[PDB]
This record gives C-alpha cells, sequence and structure tokens, in this order.
C-alpha cells in the first residue's frame, strides 16, 4: 500500500529557538491548571462511580470550550471483571480524524478502588490526576498554535478508564480501557476507505503520562524505539534550563537521564507496545512514595515539577507538530 | 459485608526498642541452629528421593518439639513431569489457623537433581538448605513469643517442595510444589465458611528465601506493593547495625540496599504474586558464586552473613505480629 | 589542660521524639526568616565597606533583641591584602561563655568584591547570606529553649568577616577573618584561668554553612572525626522525611548522601582543622550553578530546600545541646 | 585597578551553527598534523638536549610559516636543580601586542629524563608530544581566521619546558618553566604602562593540556571557575557529534563528562592557578596506561581521539574569540 | 649513582602458579598469628609508655626467633611535641642491609593517646596493631623462601613509632618517626661509599599498611607510580579467590577496586613519597568505622579478612622478591 505508515520513522522536530522557548514557558500556568484542570479531578473517580462521571463531563467541558476542532468521543463499553460485567468509557479528542497519522497523548482517568478507612479517601492525584490536567493545560496553552490545523499529522488525546485492577493486578484484571481501544483501533481501517491499515497505523508515538506529580522523578529510557524522542527531551530539558525558564530545577536532579531499564512495567501502553506502536512511556522509576496510598493527594504534589513538566511536554509537542 | 482481606494495607509494625532487639539478638544461636537445624538438610534431597522423605521428616521434628500450637501437614500429590508423574509432598506449618490474616515465610525444601560427579553431591545448603534452617531456627527462638497466640494474625510457615526443574527451566518444569498450593489455597474458603474470600485473602505478605548464605549478599527492593516492607528490613539492619549486634557487618556492604530491580525472578512467588499476594522476596542478586554448583556446600557459607540475617528476619517478624 | 577536652569525643545526642520533632518543624517560619533575617542582607557587603557595617548591623539587631543571653563580640582587625590593608570584623554571638564547651555554628558574612556590571551588583545569596540567614532563624525559632542554659556545653554562632578572596583566591588573599580567629582563640586559655586549654580545646565541633539555597544540594561527608555527626544530619533527614515534615522532598533526591570526598574544599574551617579541631562542613559539591555570577540572587533560591535544611539544622541542634 | 581584569567573567563565546561545525570539521587534517606536526616531536627532548633545541626550533618553524602575526619569544633561564643548575627555555606565541586578554593554550614541550633501557628511549607521545602537535595544528588550520585580528582579546600559545621532574617529583624538582613564567608575569605591567596590573590579569582561561592521545580519555571538571567552559566542551563534543562529525564515537564513551574531581593535579597550571588564573586543565583521568613508561610511543596512540579532539578544541577557541 | 636506581622503574615480578599458591595459603596460619603475633601488641602502647617498650620488645623477640637473617636496629631519637621533648624508638628490620635496592614494608606501632574513659583504654587493634603483626606473620609464614637471600634485592621492615598526633593531627603533630627517618635515609649514602645514592635511592617501593582488619575494605589505587603493582594487588586477589583459596569472600565486595582516589591521606608515607619513593599505601577508604574510639578493638576485627589479606600480601612479596 502507500508508504505513510512508515512516515513516523523518519519524522524529524522542527526544534524552536530561544525566543519561541520564552513564549512557551510563559503561555502556560500552573495555578490556572491547578484552579480549573485539576481540582475537579481530586474525587474518588472509579468505573462506574458518580466520580467517573463527573470527571468525564469535566474533561470533556474543559476541552469543549477550546478555540480548535476538537472531536471528542467517548466510547463506552463493558468487560467482564472479577465482580461481573462492569461498564467502562474511554475519552477520545482528536483533532482532524482525517489526520492519517496523530500524534498521541494519553493518560489515565479512572482511580483505584479502596474501601474507605480512617474516613480518608484514595483520590490518586499521581495516579493519575495530575497527567489528565497536564494534557489538559496543554490543550489550553496551545490552542492558538492547535488551531492552525483548520505533513498530514495532527494530536489526539486519549484519557483511559479502568486502568487499575479490581482486585489484584493480573492481565486479566487490569487495562480495561487500553485493551479495548487498542483492539478497537488496530480492527478500524484508517484512513476511512482504506483496506490494509488501521488507526494503529496513523499513531506516530504514544506518549503514556501516568505518575507524574511528585518530588524528583526520573524518567527512565524504556524504548530504543522511541529513544530519539527520548533524547529531545532531555535537549529539551536541558535548553529551557540554560535559558532560565525552569523553576527551582538543577541538572543534577534532571529528569530525564540516560538510564535504560531493565523489565517492562504494565500500563495501558502494553496493549499498543505489541502491536507495534512506538512508545514513550513518561512514568517514573522509582515509583512515587505515595503510590497507592491514601497520601497520594494535592498536599504531596510539587507544583514547581509539574510546571517544569508542563512546559517539557508542550515544547516536545510543537517541535513535533512543527508549530 | 467485611473488609478484613484489607488490613493488610493498612498494617502497621510495632517497631521494638533496644532492650527488645538485644535480647532477641542474644537469644539467637547460629551454632546450634548450624548443628541441630542445618546440617541434617544438607543432603541429596530431590523429590522422590530419601533425603527428601529424611528432610521433610528433620524438618517437622524440629518444629514438633517446640512449644508453640503448630499445626503441620503434608499435601503430598501428583504432578506431571518430563520423566512422567511424580510425586511431591510440601510442608505447611500454621500457628493459629483460624489466624484469619497470616504472615507467611517460605522457602523450598528440596534440592536440585544432578547427577553425581567427581564423586561430588549437590546438596543446595544455600539453595535452599540455609532458608530451611533459617526459618527453623527462628521458630525455636521465637517460640515462647510466639506462644502468646493462644487484629487477628498468625504466622505461617511453608517448605515447598519441587521447586527446581527436573529437567530444564520453563513453566511446565518447574515450582511444582508452589503452582500447587497457590491454586489449592485460591480454591479454599478462608475462614472456613466464607463465601467469598480465599486462603489467599489472608496472607499478609508472603517472605519468601531462596539463596541466602553466600557472602556479601545484596537483596534488592523488588515489588513496590510490599517496599514498605522492605523498608524496614533495611531499617531493622541499621540499628541492629549501630547498635554493635551484628557481627563482620559495615554499612558499605549493607544487604538491604536501595537499589530497585528491573526484571522478575522466577521462583515460588510466582504464583501467589498473578494472584495478588504481596511478596518480600529475599532472593539477592546476583545470585551467589556456588549457583547451581557443587560448590553449594557448607564450606562456602558464611556464619557471620546467615547470623545477621537471622536477627534481621526474627525482628522483623515480631514487628509484624506486635509480639 | 584537665580531660573535659575529651568529652567531646564520647559526647551522644538526646535524639527526640515524633512529638518534638513536630513542634520543631511546626516553630519555625521560612518566610519570617525571608524577610526580617534574609532580605535586609541581601546587599553588596565586602570588608570595608558600606554594606559591611550595615549587614553587621543587622546581625546583631536580630540577635539583640531575642531573649537569651547572647553575648556578641565584634573582633575587628586589620591585614594586608593585595589592595593594601583593610579593616574585617567577626561577629561572634556566644551563649555561656564561661560554657567550657560549646558547639558552633559558622558563615561567613562578606560578599566577594565585585565591579558592578551592567549595573547589577553582586551579594552573594548563597555565597552566604542564606547561611546567615539561617543561623539567625535558628537562635530565633530555638529562643525559648535556649533560655535553659543558664555537662558543660553552649552554643556559639560565629559571622566570619573577609571569608572571600579580594583578587586572586590564594592563601594569602582568602580567610581573611578566620585564620585571625583561629590564631586568637588558639591562644586564649579556656575557660578563664586555665593553664594549658584554650579555646579551641573548648570547640567540641564547628559546624560550617555555607553555598547553601540551591536546589538539589549533596553535602558530602568529608571528614572522619565527624562522620557519625553527618550520620546524624542522615538520620535526622530521614525522619523528618518519614513523618511528612519536609516539603517537596524524596528521599532518592536525599541532601545528606554517604558518599565521601576526596579532595578538600577551601573555606573558612581550614585553620580550625589544622588545629585539630572538630569540622563538619556544610557545603555541597557540585557548587551552585549560579556561583559567582551575579546570578547568585534571590530569584534563583529553593525557599524549600532552606525550610527543609533549617528544620534538620534545628533538630541537629538540639539533640547536640540535649535540649 | 581598572575594570578590565574583570571582564573575563562576563564572557560569552560566539557559538557557531552547524554549516560552519562542518566548515571547520573539515579544516582539519589529522594526517597532515601527524606527519608535519607531531613526527618531529617524537624524539629524546629532556631539557638541554639536542632534541631539547631540536624541538624548539621545530616548533617555532611551523609557527614562521603561518601567515598570522605570531610573536615568538624564547625565554631561556636557569633554575637548580637535584643535578645542579641547568638551562630551561620557554616559548611562547602570541598575537597581539597589545591585546590586553588572551586566551593560552599551553602545552609542555619537553619529556623526562631516563636513561635508556633494552635499547629503548623515553619519548612521551602524549606527555606531552601530542598536546604540542595538537597546538601547532590548531595554529595551522585556524589561520585565516586568526588573520582577523590585524572585543581587545587574541590568542596565545605557551610551550613550557622542564615540566617533568629530573629526579623525584616535588616542589623543588618539577614545573621549572612554568613556575618561572608565571612570575615573571606576575610582575610585568599589562597593558604597558600600567600602573596596577600584570599580564596575568590578562589571561582569561589558561587551557593546559597534558596526557593526551590515549584511546578512551576522560576528562573531568576539575575546577568551578572555569566550568561553564568545561560545559561548553561538553555541548562542542555532543553537538559535533550528534551531526556526524566525530569518529569512533558514541555519547557513551564521551571525554568530558559531568564528573567533578576531588583533589588537584598538579602540572603547570599551579603556577598560574594560585595567582588567580582560571585553569581548564585538559588532562585525563585517569592517565594513560603507558603513562611514565617507554610505550609512551606513537604506536599507543589513538588518531581517532586525536582528530576529534582537534575538532573539539579548535572550535572551543573560534567560539571564545568570536570568531 | 648509575642507573641501578632505576631498577625498581622495570622490575617484572615472577608469578607464582597455582601449585604454589595453594602451598602459600596452606602456609600462614591465622591462628597462629592471632595468639602468637597480635594478642601482645593489644594494649595501650604511645610513645614513651611501657606499653610501648613492653611493645616494641615484643617485635624484635617474633623476628629474632626465625632463622632467616634478620638484623634489627633501633632508631631512637627525641622530638619535640605540644607536651614537650620526647623519646621514639623506630624499629628496622632488614634483610642484607648491603643489598642495594629493597622492597620495604612498613607499619606503625604506636597507639594514638587517649585517656581512660570508662575504665575504658584504647588499644589501637586496626590502627596499627594488625598491620604490624600482618607483617609478623609475614615473616614468620615466609622464613624458608626468605633464607634464599644468603637482582641486588631483599626485605625491609619498619615498624614506625610516633604516626599519631599527641594533641590534635597536623604537620607539626604527627609522623614524628617517618618523617625522621625518612630524612636519616634521604642523608644515608647506599650502599656503603656511594657518593650520589641514599637508602632511599634504594627503597624500590614502599607497601605502607595502615587501618587493616575491619570487615569489608576497599583499598583505593592511590597513585600512578605504584599503579602498576596495585595491579598485581587485584589479580592476586582474584587468582586466589578463583581457587577457593579465600575465606567469605566474593568479588562483589573484592578488597581492591579499581577505583582512584582524589585527595591525598596524611601517614607515614608522606615523608618518603615527596622525596621520590613508590608507595603502595594499603590503607582503606573509608576508614574502618571503629577508628579512633575505643571500639577499635579485638571483639570488631574481621578475622576472615585479616586471613585473606594476609594470603595476598604474602605471594606478593614473593613474586617481587622472584622468590
Ligand atoms: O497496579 C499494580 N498492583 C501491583 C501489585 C504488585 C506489583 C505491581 O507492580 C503492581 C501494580 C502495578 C502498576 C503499574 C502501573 C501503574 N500505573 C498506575 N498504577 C499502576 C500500578
Ligand atoms: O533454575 C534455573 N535454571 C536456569 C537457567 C537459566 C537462567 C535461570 O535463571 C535459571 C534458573 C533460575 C532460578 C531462579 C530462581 C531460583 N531459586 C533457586 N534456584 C533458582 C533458579
Ligand atoms: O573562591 C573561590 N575562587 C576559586 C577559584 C578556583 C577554584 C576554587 O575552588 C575557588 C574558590 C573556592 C571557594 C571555596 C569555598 C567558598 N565558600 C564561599 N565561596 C567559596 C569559594
Ligand atoms: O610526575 C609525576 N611523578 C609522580 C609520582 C607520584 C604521583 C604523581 O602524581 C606523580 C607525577 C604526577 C604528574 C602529573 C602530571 C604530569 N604530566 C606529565 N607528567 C605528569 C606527572
Ligand atoms: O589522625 C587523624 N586525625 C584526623 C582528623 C581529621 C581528619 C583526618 O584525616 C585525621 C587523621 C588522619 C589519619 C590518617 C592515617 C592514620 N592512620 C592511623 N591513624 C590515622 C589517622
Ligand atoms: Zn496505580
Ligand atoms: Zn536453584
Ligand atoms: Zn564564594
Ligand atoms: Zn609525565
Ligand atoms: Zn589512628
Amino acid at each position: 500500500a502507500s508508504a505513510w505508515p512508515e512516515e513516523k520513522n523518519y519524522h524529524q522536530p522542527a526544534i524552536l529557538n530561544s525566543s519561541a522557548l520564552r513564549q512557551i514557558a510563559e503561555g502556560t500556568s500552573i495555578s490556572e491548571m491547578w484552579q480549573n484542570d485539576l481540582q475537579p479531578l481530586l474525587i474518588e473517580r472509579y468505573p462506574g462511580s458518580p466520580g467517573s462521571y463527573a470527571a468525564r463531563q469535566h474533561i470533556m467541558q474543559r476541552i469543549q470550550r477550546l478555540q480548535a476542532d476538537w472531536v471528542l468521543e467517548i466510547d463506552t463499553f463493558l468487560s467482564q471483571t472479577p465482580y461481573g460485567y462492569r461498564s467502562f468509557s474511554n475519552i477520545i479528542s482528536t483533532l482532524n480524524p482525517t489526520a492519517k497519522r496523530h500524534l498521541v497523548l494519553a493518560c489515565h482517568y479512572d482511580s483505584k478502588y479502596f474501601s474507605h478507612w480512617n474516613n480518608r479517601v484514595f483520590v490518586g492525584a499521581t495516579d493519575s490526576a495530575v497527567p489528565c490536567a497536564m494534557m489538559l493545560e496543554l490543550a489550553r496553552a496551545l490552542d492558538k498554535k492547535l488551531l492552525s490545523l483548520k505533513p498530514d499529522l495532527s494530536l489526539q488525546l486519549i484519557f483511559f478508564d479502568g486502568e487499575e485492577a479490581f482486585l489484584h493486578w493480573s492481565p486479566q484484571d487490569s487495562l480495561y480501557g487500553s485493551r479495548h481501544l487498542a483492539a478497537k483501533m488496530a480492527s478500524t481501517p484508517h484512513p476511512p476507505g482504506a483496506r490494509g491499515t488501521s488507526q494503529l497505523h496513523g499513531m506516530d508515538l504514544l506518549v503514556l503520562l501516568d505518575l507524574i506529580g511528585a518530588p524528583n522523578p526520573t524518567f527512565p529510557n524504556f524504548f530504543p524505539n522511541s529513544a530519539r524522542w527520548f533524547e529531545r527531551l532531555q535537549a529539551i530539558e536541558h535548553e529551557l534550563h540554560e535559558l532560565g525558564l525552569l523553576k527551582d530545577h538543577s541538572l543534577e536532579g534532571r529528569y530525564f537521564q540516560n538510564y535504560s531499564y531493565g523489565g517492562v512495567i504494565q500500563d495501558d501502553h502494553i496493549p499498543f507496545l505489541r502491536r507495534g506502536v512506538p512508545v514513550l512511556h513518561l512514568i517514573p522509576s522509582p515509583f512515587p512514595e505515595v503510590w497507592h496510598t491514601m497520601d497520594d493527594n494535592e498536599e504531596n504534589l510539587d507544583e514547581s515539577t509539574i510546571d517544569n513538566l508542563n512546559k517539557i511536554l508542550q515544547v516536545f509537542v510543537l517541535e513535533y507538530l512543527h508549530l
């Protein structure tokens, strides 16, 4: 067939100059994000719940009101769990769904399920409420530029549901949302009409944000097939440092350090990885100290790190998308 | 509905004082244990074998002679192999088998089958006679305190048979004992009469000992859902050291180094991990130089290190149980 | 020369409970430090200048108003430099100067001489105004607990002058105020009336703060006769973390990391060290990125890290003094 | 004083764009250097000796035949030694009489004295004949651009004599050319007529190249007053790398690694360093394997590493000089 | 002179085959040493004390009683201190006083001086009573092959006195004996009637034992002129291990790791090192945790580690000596 599915293998960023980067840095607001994007989401929001719907509405609302012609879809489905068939809902938000190639940013909007205990609630600030807010805050901060899209390539965001186990992490009880959509897409021809290419051939790259939020992350370079793009976040991190544009930051506490990792982490990316989509797994190693504790709350998030990652990521994208 | 299967995430140790610690370090005798508990286990003991029945037997005698109300079982069972059908007997000792919740220590009591070489015999002193002796010594040394068990929690031991492969490593040629027991436990209501919860629900934490006894062990932190418990070993090791109760010991050769391990090792924890039991896998990395050679013998054991880990394990276990 | 001068070698801390620590963390304000004790010193203030007298002046005032009975002295003295003789002044603030033994906290309060460039002035935010405010905030915060000094031990703060070189780093041109004070103290009987014992005998341990206030600092353990005191800084850091009373703080970026250093930094400890005083040199390695640049301003300080090191240091100090 | 002595503190470089960096990298033949600039120097050449005068002569000849206004000088002198007084002869080559400020590159052109063995003769290929050759070649390859010198700053090349000891390394028996040349310049006014300031005040940075030519060298960041220039050598090496311009080179095998060093190496920079000159000491740690052995010859030099470092340096210099 | 003193520069060792290595292991007995060699040294033994004389005498009886023709000098001398002039007695034991060249091994027989605290007493087991013994036992263990000295090369031991400061470490107050004996050897011709070569010229390598006998030592490769012999100590530790000739020993806790050092440790080698004698400094880094505490006692020595270092040292000496 046509070879556009190989394009992703040769695609270069449009690196930005200092003045551009000063602009981007000034364009994102961590407090706006914190107030209007993220505090809504710090609720018990596990699949089913009132939380899940409130969270779901909140995401689309906040997307809905932007100037770029974002196409929100829901994709409610049903899957078996160790408590029976429960109902899930993935969020997709697409720009230019005819864009044969998309760069995808994705995270997970469900919250793990826990019995209230001591009258506390798990609300999953880093796991993964913050990554949802960052993707939100990037759609906003970059809206004027993202409008320019009316290379055949645009941007999709995915918010997955049912990432976490219901009882116990196993292949059977985990990634409900992403195993659904991996399949759905591997079987949806793309572009419409085509005869050999799926919605996955048109994932250039999947950037999975998971567990972001805590002080002192270090992100490993998980895959050779996305390493060049990891290097670019290294380069972006550096230059935004060399230019004043990061806060409480030092290069001896870099986020992205050339440290490859041993065994694989399981996460919403796996249903895509093994179908051949190159992945960039922005999850930290070690996990946050508050992982799956009630203490994974607002109080233990380093606003200042998150701001620095907001900027790094926002640049990464404009550079991919050549805006 | 009862949520007692969650009590394990919120479980905290009752940490001990410097009198207590001195007392423990005092009442464990590496030299008795060496003579009374481990020297008997140092024989060819692959499943089948006369060794196996001897060891099985040894193990039960030295438990049967202590005062606390241990209940030993011998799950003997058949299972297929590359050499046809064969028979395995796991050893399960248990205090308070209605103790709804149990902390579990475990190891394997077989020895791998090797032909005889230069009239040398493979006896597995670290793989895994030493862990078996360690476990038996801990029941001895803690006996008077374990009596106290007449939070509904108690202790349980397991000595798995057929951990090693008969011919060659594989899902199908290995972990005969634990694969078997993990299933039978997943299918057993705990507590009697329960309707939705199995005995695995009652396993707090599985501490599994493998490949102990060589010099300069280094134990990684393998799993994030047991990592606060690995922190307690770090912390126990520390205090027992600053208080001068370890032998030939320095912090520049700690045993528990806060280092995270890439992959998964395969071992008797596997069937219980993939079903959602937390594991504290006390296996070192790298394995001991003598691994799976005829040199895994007594002459190459480090008394001092084994004795240090006894103290550490014994204190871990008392703090877990609140004794 | 009695045998009191060796008690330092056996001194041990009075470790605190989790309730104390909580009080210690809660009773230090980094924002009051920021305006009352630190923002005033951020001015050109090399030796001689009018800044030197104003910073000098500030310090004493901020001490003079506290309840403890601080005995300020001033130690003005003349020395040759590359630009000719000049007049320096060390500040010394002593509790219980008859206190035969003292723990000493010290920084330097000059600022390096630089000509102005682009109309910016060098002010030394980390080199070493934060340290001065740290030492000044510590005496405020701990004031009430320090009236109780009426073992014979007390606390002395020292603010050195002329630490930095005038023109070109060298033994002739550097440490003007601590070469002087060593020697002065090295030859001043202590206690009064003494006959064989100098005031350096009575110096238990000298904690030198320097270059503090940038993000992600790493302090080494430089000297073996003080490691045990470093180790207590390690342990405090850990404990304040595990109770939740540090901020944006992760243990994979501790500040005190058991890492030994090879060479020596020259700094104001040197004249006391080669007099056999025990030094705890809280100077980080690598130096900050803004070292000796005009960018060593307020804008580039990490308030979180300094709250943190303040809490730690305050604790360290109450345990040293058994308060 | 005036202000000019401090201009160096604020000097930024004129970074080169890609096209340029290529043009430099084609500019330099390692083969031309190898045969024209280096092979003449592979001779026994300890001070006094005929290779001492032949070396001296050769160097000069190669500068003389360049366009640029190199002003040569011999500085023959005489110092006490363990074999009596003897006569040395530094070589200085300067562009610009008045260039108030100079970047200096420097290297030592003697050879340690060794009696002959198995008919073998020490010729210090890396110690330091390659550094020399390197400096020559950079003269050669940057002539035309160095013409453009008719910010008041230029270049200077020094080739110290008497670096190595005659007998046994010590302050009194080592560093003969450079202890003399730093005292002499520290007592010569610059610029001519000046009432306050030395030619040292004019030395912007002394780049000392020693021990260069072995495979896989790593150079550390010895000094913090030249760390930004170290960082630039790194940025250059990365960038020359990622553009394809280096040979047999990976970033896993970089030369300039952010690895500070503890204490100091004694080399020809010391006389200048204590006098307040900033130093970029391109010496490797560890020293080469052939260090001070007859085996320090041509056969053990890695031609590929030298080409690469030629490139890196010549760039470093064109960018310091805003050429 | 001549070149006879450049011979150290070329000395290759006569390396042993496995069969010999086994004899040497068999040949030394750590229980013999512990009882007959070291336990007498474990007394308060500063310079001038009766212990000092006790200890001085013991050494000599242990060497007098062997058969090789050890030749005991006794440099006694006076020197000023912070407590007055006092008397010091080195011990020197040569084989072939006329043998031009000499491998020299040395340690120090004094104990620091401490008051008596809780009726406890500082005795210096690691520092340096073990290295004294290790050298004693080296000579017992090797006597028969040492006899074979009737390459003009032989062996020398040195038990320095006064190494430790009397009051507070410092060039004026330390290394009393080595400074004496270094200067006295520098100004003694050798071999007799030589006209420009001293005893120090016929120190081929100085092997300095210090701070030995604690668990888990790591020894840096401190000097480049001695590095090739550190690489021998490494190759020896390896081969002895790969033959199961060391106890309780993994290569992941090697004793000699090829890691270079930054700064410099001050010890009895300085006075020879700045006079140009090659030094293999066997002092660990870090120091023992018990350094200059009362716990530097026999209770805290690692018998296995010492026994392993005896073997390594006895092999090193023989391959040097071509025995
Ligand atoms: O959910 C989980 N339960 C576990 C129990 C034992 C070991 C484990 O690694 C896990 C685990 C992994 C996990 C992985 C990625 C995640 N992203 C967000 N939550 C995440 C959790
Ligand atoms: O038995 C085995 N045969 C192998 C061949 C190649 C690679 C391997 O990891 C193995 C192996 C692993 C193994 C793992 C945990 C064990 N615990 C005790 N023995 C253990 C052995
Ligand atoms: O001041 C300095 N000028 C230098 C030039 C070259 C190398 C150096 O280490 C220095 C240096 C060191 C230094 C050390 C401790 C300090 N504390 C505050 N400023 C400090 C500076
Ligand atoms: O020459 C030397 N003799 C030594 C003996 C013991 C330790 C040492 O570091 C040295 C030494 C250092 C050295 C430093 C830079 C050099 N550049 C060229 N040769 C160089 C030698
Ligand atoms: O004695 C000492 N007191 C110190 C105080 C602060 C730092 C130091 O490095 C030292 C020191 C050094 C030292 C070096 C080698 C020794 N061998 C036996 N004792 C030894 C001691
Ligand atoms: Zn999670
Ligand atoms: Zn095994
Ligand atoms: Zn400074
Ligand atoms: Zn050299
Ligand atoms: Zn000592």
